[PDB]
């Protein structure tokens, strides 16, 4: 069983918020005819440069050609050798490794005629509670619209949300106040996400005022600058609420564990390099007796399926998670999108071998884009995912 | 696919050193007729009490009956719930979990018609370098015999050994001196193992005198009391050689990582609860950028096969390992023992589904023992594995 | 005075060692006709992906178009906003910012009819002592050739070299032994560079054996993994020799200062984002009373000129530096290359406004490459800069 | 281009508060006829001794004569060699270096026919928000007068003030209460300045009671004894408000950064040695991701212009600053004083080469004083700047 070819399909898919993200769908072919599909999710994050896909295909083929897809450890070592961890939340090399590794999981599972779920340790649960995102308000006039989003998504079954804050505390607080007023306890905002925008003391001030509104609050996320382990730790001591932070590299995670800097490790395949790398991070957290939440960059159904399988295999996810990409994007590239019901993300049919998802060639063509080039966008928009 | 029954076969097998160990061979039956075999290796360690196997079978069946063998994470969680980690090197509950988990790996692999190697992440290598053990000298008159062991094993292909030290430094040093004198550089003693017998300062003194003899020395193992993380750390700073310590619980490992107490994590399925638990520990070490060595309690071919598969899947084993059980025991319970050549342990045939090993019912009967009861033995003998 | 257009010229230039690097020459045009030239030096480092230059030109123009070139702080803030620091030695975004910022310095200086030297604080010295690199030996058979390099470069005036070590200590030591034997004290090897390849304890062992050879040794560089501040600190306490490390981000530098992890800060424009960013790093080091050495990625004459101007303005460079790009590359893109005499890099003519260098359009065409795509190369080769 | 002569003009100028400060206006002449003007601001601080200006002129000429004004780094090194940093807030040697360095900036800019703004990195903003000072109350009967100051300055456009506290908490609190009562939210008191008068615990008590009044409070300044880094740190952990402290030497700043002792670094040219030294301090703060506020000793228009140029070039000034000297002093020595509008200090006309200020010889004569001798004044008056 050996890899014979690789295909990278670039697509552009807008969100209901108006933000347009570019993704890359992966296809890994073998000598036996089995093909694994994967996803290099959301390249639309800073830095403001783009990766040449023609060159990337050559580099990746050079690595994969002739290899046994079952050699996951070997292949991931070589992938990391060529795309080193950088201690940066949005390293494009991590998105790349992720697409290859989840495609390999799909491939191996298909070959074995089993769901990726059973290739990852089986299931602990059949679905995971998630939350719908409300992007940060930079202005008070943005509140009304966001309240309608809550009203609409709640009616659709999403009773839990998360709020990005930090830019305009008055606006943040106006929103939280309106929500509590209109929905009482019907809606929960499980997290206030600062996106590394504030130094910890300022975050402390913000946290102190925002936490006046506790609508089923579960955690405060990224309340310090990237890699500010000391700040995270001090904040963890001053905050009653659990502190959560994204895991973007093993070194970064090791340090947060060494310093006991946080309470919840936000782990997501795309930011750490794939399912293989995410499992290592999740197991490290388990060994450290740390809580885990399944994070997201907001991916399409292929990427969401992959993470749903991993999510349902973990024993230390005791809080609400974040992947709601297929609900946020207006389009997708599959025949049947992953399913969300009552604010829960369901793991794909365990009876279906592979990821449990199927590409729709007509949709791949429909959303096709010539490259990962950038369009007109501001830094604020890239940070907040707004348009 | 569900578990329907469980069998526990107790056996007693003497070593060439004269020490007799008791093991338990596991059989996990399913509704579809597939059976997974496992091993609860070497129960012959302190504390000086024994586990009732009739009661254990009931407790384990209560847990396993009706479950899907592929739910490894779920099952291991329940196993740990019933057999908690204790921070003790020889917790019998860990040996128990190990036997069940490796039997489940065998079962799942058989069902999928693949080697356990491909169920663990494939291969990074086809064999792992190991060393033959020379148990500690309590007296100078024990040296001669041990020199013959070296002479004999070297001729058989084992050019690397490890030496247990600490009880009699004069004897330890006499041995090392004789070896260097007779074999020059033909033989390497990759580790001096103190077995947690000395406080770190005394170990430092011992290390300073013993390291006068460096025959390809790779590490100093367990040079401090059990769980003495501060001592290990101080010794790590005073020793040029890497310091290695066994991983017997996640809490213990977390602490050694938090304090950067050691250089090499000695990981072995039997002491941590199985392949699933060992993978978690190995991945935690990888995330922490720490070296790993495959340790051992000296198991039979079933247990050695399981660890050989895991060993060949890891990317961070850069030193000589220790599993040489099948070479140390006079008998075994399989049709074909694992293979050792030129001081290397080979991973079972990757073409053979499952563990790649086969039980020999006649040998199971031959070595059968009614229970895990203890025979006449001293504390020194249990610590040194001598007779 | 405003920016009106931008040009990015990709080139490929082989080294005498056989390694081929790709660079990007920058041109920033203004309404008044003045053009600043710059260099995005050596993109040929991992990660193994390449930046789309057509897209990059658009992104950069979006930032620069219409701006006043004299607004260096404002522009650098916006550059960093779009190309965030990642805590990674070879972040391509840093090379990009560097090319833009040094082109802006050239532009501003030209407008003022002064040398970049006088735009950076004048001069403290007219030349800086540098060393010629001897890339790491992976095999003993590579020694002879490297000895000839020393023999040849010494005859040309380079009496100081630096040696990359870590892969094969026997080979490293063979080289050092041969050199001392053949040249006595005629040649100095000012640094042993581990390139973050070893954990600090292994580096300590290596340092202990390699430092048996002290041929005017000034420092040990990168003797620990990237961002291993604790390791650097411990090594700094165990090593008599100064410990030096590259500055690749302000956060990383802040942490090495907070922990007093090193003795010498290796600062180079390309890895930190340009002259503006390098000045900030150098001043931070000065405020911290820390020694500085001018590092390098080995750039062409445009990039080397820029760093020569900065180098000669600093008051805390008390050791031998590393930029010898124009001596290492077989070709260049200027009419007159920077000058090296007696192992010293001379700052460009202070009477010549701007960088003091002039592009040669025929050479730009000669070395032109269609893009920054990768050719066949191994990880070892990318780490060691060998072919 | 070389320095040929130096002039030091001592002047005495009273404040509207009645306090009389002595300053020294600097003139640096060159062979080409260009003259740079500078200011050694407010020598009227303890210690109670004065510097002989005849001797100083000789010492400074010895240093400057024949030098190239563009050699800022070289000259500042030599200035610091002769006037060492002492870790004291009011080291007269710092005022001296400051006057020379800002005069050199004026000189270099004039030669280049550009504003000092463009010699410092351009602009990030065109004006900086400042606050008017209310000096500490030692008695309750001093409150009324200070309330009139607020009433009067507010009408003139200053809506932000800062209050010196610590001597009489009852008086401090009486003032704050009256202000809030009479102006509601019309006026903001951005800082409560303890002037290093109290030990941190006493400051904590004072802070706890004073912060009952939050009129746009931005920071607590100098809430611990000089150089009490541990105290500043403990207070930073116990105070929600940012803690700010003056930077009077690089060693002091390095230590506050090493210990993460404060939130905001109050940087001002006069206390650190000039624009060159202040830029180094500001860049160090930037590298440390620390906020900066432009502090003051309250200087004349020459010194305020210099700092206005630096202030508008920094990217990390996110709070209200303090320089309001030209509004506080009854007289000045220039043709046109720096401009303040709506509580903002405007950077001098960017079209005017040099500092953008012009000396008025008649005013220099008017305010001339024979030396820097002290008049009758008490320690309390020198600490509080009262009369
Ligand atoms: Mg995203
Ligand atoms: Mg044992
Ligand atoms: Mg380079
Ligand atoms: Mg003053």
């Amino acid at each position: 069983m050996k890899i014979t070819d690789l295909e990278l399909h670039a697509v552009g898919i807008p969100r209901h918020t108006g933000f347009v993200n570019k993704h890359v769908i992966v296809k890994i072919h073998t000598d036996e005819g089995l093909t694994g599909i994967g996803e290099m999710s959301d390249f639309s994050h800073l830095p403001l440069y783009s990766v040449d896909l023609h060159d990337l295909k050559q580099g990746l083929l050079s690595i994969l050609l002739g290899q046994n897809p079952f050699d996951l450890m070997k292949i991931n070592k070589e992938l990391t050798d060529n795309f080193p961890e950088t201690m940066y939340y949005y390293e494009k090399g991590s998105f790349i490794r992720n697409g290859i590794d989840n495609a390999l999981h799909d491939l191996c599972a298909k070959y074995l005629d089993i769901s990726v779920s059973d290739f990852l340790g089986g299931r602990v649960k059949e679905k995971i509670k998630v939350c719908y995102p409300i992007f940060r308000h930079r202005f008070s006039e943005e509140v009304e619209s966001n309240l309608d989003v809550v009203r609409q998504k709640l009616e659709q079954g999403f009773d839990v949300f998360r709020l990005y804050v930090g830019k305009n505390l008055d606006a943040d607080e106006e929103f939280l106040s309106r929500v509590k007023e209109e929905f009482g306890s019907r809606v929960r905002i499980k997290s206030y996400d600062f996106s590394h925008l504030l130094n910890w003391k300022d975050a402390h001030r913000a946290i102190k005022r925002l936490t006046k509104y506790d609508l089923g609050l579960e955690m405060i996320e990224s309340p310090a600058p990237r890699n500010d382990f000391d700040g995270l730790y001090q904040l963890r001591l001053k905050t009653d609420y659990p502190i959560s932070e994204h895991v973007w590299s093993f070194k970064q995670q090791q340090e947060m564990i060494k310093k006991d800097a946080i309470d919840i490790f936000n782990i997501s395949p795309v930011f750490i390099g794939g399912l293989t790398s995410a499992k290592k991070a999740a197991y490290a957290a388990e060994v450290a007796s740390k809580d885990v939440v399944l994070g997201t960059t907001q991916e399409l159904s292929v990427g969401t399926a992959a993470m749903a399988h991993l999510g349902c295999s973990l024993t230390n996810i005791n809080h609400t998670s974040d992947p709601t990409g297929p609900e946020l994007y207006v389009g997708d590239v599959v025949k049947n999108r992953v399913t969300y019901k009552d604010g829960y993300l369901y793991a794909p049919d365990r009876s279906v071998k592979g990821l449990g998802i199927e590409l729709d060639e007509s949709l791949l063509a429909k959303y096709q884009v010539p490259d990962l080039s950038w369009d007109n966008v501001t830094v604020h928009q890239l940070q907040d995912r707004t348009a």
